[PDB]
């Protein structure tokens, strides 16, 4: 119909929970979006799988309905290019010629490989693994899952050996189906497999040896984030025939592009159910001394030195707000904002909210949630505030660890997203204790945003990264530290003591 | 009007902190009638706590006169045979011996204006010699530091003590003085709560009075035994009571031991109310505590009798931990606490050291705070509520294990329990397990007025022997025996010990 010309960028965000499509214009407004859940298959405990075909069929459905919606509004709809971003680590093995999965996707959240990680960790110098791949052995990354498949599945062992299978992360799987055969990954995804030399950006021989990948040609070419990943040829999305796929990045790194985290000492934190952090380390490979992850932030082109990052997680810290709600200590999450406005301090109350142990730098799985310093005067308010403060303290320990390893004194910025960022009193406390400028982005959808940006740069939609930079840096709330260093030292040491009581062996 | 025949009764007066109660017991110890009246709890500035001695007296006369009218409007021949007095202890009044005017309000045991003096006097004296003399260290609760404060900030009180025309009395003395229009008496149990009595010889102490500026020892009432003739009622305020004998007198906590039939060594009572505190009968042995608990007099029936002794321990306002769960929405009603301990068999590793006001005896750590340990995302209101309740039991067990170690015994004969936490049977059962004791909950709520009726009736020979009353008094309404093996007790109390360690370790 009637409304004229419309040039768009398709950004696909294939998430854990669902599949999203965003149609961006070249000013980076969302002209249209939709999404579709897929089933989160948890068979026995610790298992977590996806139907790779369900995901693909959801994707086609979304692509086809989006373009009809756009074409029913505008006169000349042009989809210029396609950006792909995705749940990392999650792995599929399939048949190179029919494209049938030889098994479901095994999601990053899956832990059936826990016993193997223990075994292989007892046998190998985890220190040499960290130098090679940027991380110790773990249950999240793809390799131990690829291994489990090789060990409990004769067909997968055999078609890996004969060279007629493909081992792919979700991006590879998306691009292979859309282009009817192309076998690619990018640097950021490749870095989440346990198979890639973190220094040379190549599939690693010794790592594959460790993991029984006997034939290295089943692994897709590692491309850079901007690159030609092929043309759409699928007959499932007829309107998209011959449209170029031109950006590809893992979700967490995509959100760094959406948050314009481009230079060293620039960092982004998500405060959702999970609370985790990425610090851009410039062109320097920094290895952590406290067990945090060395990753690839991005590499735009083949000529570029890649930019590196450091990664840290405090698990599902935002679920401590759900736990206050279960125990009636608040009635609505919004009440947490209210409480931290009214309540200036906790009157000496400290909450070490280690419900699942303490993560980096301490690494203590045996730590539990502990509240200290209460009197008859203590109220829901004080306990709720302490919990929230306990989240900030954990986060500060990670920042103080990563910044110590990087040889810097302070973060340039911490760009923040997720639902806890609606709490401004809480944002302010994080700024105080960490000693950092905190900016909350203008955009919710920083993850799809980064893939659109990458895809648009590759086809030269904008004339330079600087053109997009100032668009991307728009903040919606800004925070500077209002706490003196003497008071920071005093509080974080009261925290340290409370963590000591929590951990001392008796 | 009044046609239901003959009625012989014992009057029991319970002059409490909060109010004044009258109980008319028959000689089967049924309550034929009771009534009561609040008096004002005066908290001027912080730490201060006073009563109007006249308001109390006037409440008492009002209750006495309305009770007897009620009885006389029902019965044909009402006979009030004797009167028993029990009372809030430690609370002190100084008055004029001849007019009976108070020279100042009563200063309630709960009052702490004397805190600086206790600190001073404690820096100066061997608190160890004080304990041997009086059964306790210096404190803000007992009468002497309040009598002292009065002497120091009040020239009239200093002067009329010096010249011999004033009386220093606990609430019993005050009651008996006004009722009999002049008699000046106390009993052994009240005397023991003044800081002025030799805990061994039952005499007012010279040296202790020296310490406290009681320059003239004749202002102190004669120490009587618990059964004794305290005088006849002569007051014209209660005309119907003229010439009725006052024949029992005891401090409230010791009266409850009499009502709970706590007569032999190794027999103990615990109250689980807002406050949670314990008394263990030590037989005829004066046992001094090695952990700062109080050596007191349980009772002495007659002048010929060797007194029976007790040990006393308090965990402060532990029952208020249940109010704190309610403020923080962790339960909706105290009754939900019983429900929770039925359903919830354990706390899945969760421990609550409920030290809201610090830890009392044996540890004595004012710097301890309330602390909760061992939680995961799976922890629920139930687990925290049960942990708190279990934390109360563990504190109590430390006190029992202290007192029993000083007494040279291995186990309590019984623990007779009262208060509203005793409606929670799963909680009573856990205390029985951890402390390792038989727990009996009495048939009677009103064990405090019960004891004074018993004492008054024995004095006038209403019953033929203490054994006559004993079996009546020992009626229980619930009984608990330990269902926990000693290996599990050792494992739990040692997990508790470690949690108290984390709470207290200095960093
Ligand atoms: N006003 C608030 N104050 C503190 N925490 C909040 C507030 N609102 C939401 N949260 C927490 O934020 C998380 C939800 O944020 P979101 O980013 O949508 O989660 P997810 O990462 O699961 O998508 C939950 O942990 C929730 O309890
Ligand atoms: N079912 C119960 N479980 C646990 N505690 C209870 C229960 N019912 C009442 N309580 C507590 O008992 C105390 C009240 O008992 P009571 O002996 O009447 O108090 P007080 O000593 O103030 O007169 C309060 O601490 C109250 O919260």
């Amino acid at each position: 119909s009637e409304f004229g010309s419309m040039n768009v960028i398709l950004s696909i965000d294939q998430s854990t929970q669902s599949t999203k499509v965003f149609f961006y214009d070249e000013e980076l407004n969302i002209v249209h979006s939709n999404n579709l859940n897929h089933e989160q298959k948890c068979l026995k405990p610790g298992w977590y799988e996806h139907d790779p075909i369900e995901i693909m069929t959801n994707l086609y459905n979304l692509m086809n309905e989006g373009i009809k919606v756009l074409k029913d509004k505008y006169t000349s709809v042009i989809i210029k290019c396609i950006g792909i971003t995705n749940q990392r680590e999650t792995v599929i093995i399939w048949d190179r010629i029919t494209g049938k999965p030889l098994y479901n996707a095994i999601v990053w959240l899956d832990t059936r490989v826990e016993e193997l990680v223990t075994e292989f960790s007892a046998k190998y110098n985890n220190n040499d693994i960290q130098k090679k791949t940027g991380t110790y052995f773990n249950t999240y990354f793809s390799a131990f899952k690829i291994l489990w498949l090789i060990q409990n599945n004769p067909e997968i062992k055999q078609k890996i050996d004969d060279g007629t299978a493909v081992i792919g992360n979700i991006n590879t799987w998306l691009i292979f189906n859309l282009t009817k055969g192309n076998c690619y990954t990018d640097v950021t995804n490749a870095s989440r497999t346990l198979l890639m030399d973190i220094n040379t950006l190549q599939w690693d021989e010794k790592m594959c040896k460790i993991f029984n990948i006997t034939n290295m040609s089943v692994l897709p070419e590692i491309k850079s984030n901007c690159s030609n990943f092929g043309l759409v040829k699928s007959e499932h999305v007829p309107d998209y025939l011959n449209i170029p796929i031109t950006g590809c990045i893992g979700d967490q790194q995509s959100a760094c592009i959406g948050q314009a985290i481009f230079d060293e000492g620039e960092a982004k934190c998500t405060y959702g159910t999970g609370v985790f952090l990425l610090i851009n380390t410039g062109e320097k490979v920094v290895y952590s001394t406290c067990g945090l992850i060395t990753t690839i932030c991005y590499k735009f082109n083949d000529n570029d030195k890649p930019k590196y990052a450091l990664e840290g997680s405090i698990g599902t810290a935002g679920s401590g707000v759900s736990w206050l709600l279960k125990n009636k200590l608040i009635d609505d999450p919004s009440e947490a904002s209210d409480i931290m406005e009214k309540c200036e301090n906790t009157t000496g109350v400290i909450f070490v909210p280690a419900f699942s142990g303490l993560y980096a730098p301490r690494w203590r799985s045996d730590a539990r949630a502990s509240i200290y310093g209460m009197t008859f005067n203590t109220e829901r308010s004080h306990i709720v505030r302490a919990l929230l403060e306990g989240i900030a303290f954990q986060l500060n320990e990670i920042v103080d660890s990563l910044t110590s390893d990087m040889g810097i004194e302070m973060l340039h910025v911490l760009r923040c997203d997720g639902g806890m960022t609606k709490n401004k009193p809480f944002m302010q406390f994080n700024s105080d204790i960490i000693n950092t400028k905190i900016e909350v982005s203008k955009y919710k959808e920083v993850t799809s945003l980064g893939a659109a940006v990458l895809a648009g740069l590759e086809v030269k939609i904008w004339d330079s990264l600087d053109s997009v930079k100032s668009l991307l840096r728009r903040s919606d709330a800004v925070f500077h530290s209002k706490m003196d260093d003497k008071k920071r030292k005093k509080k974080t040491s009261e925290w340290n003591k409370a963590v000591e009581r929590t951990l001392i062996q008796l």
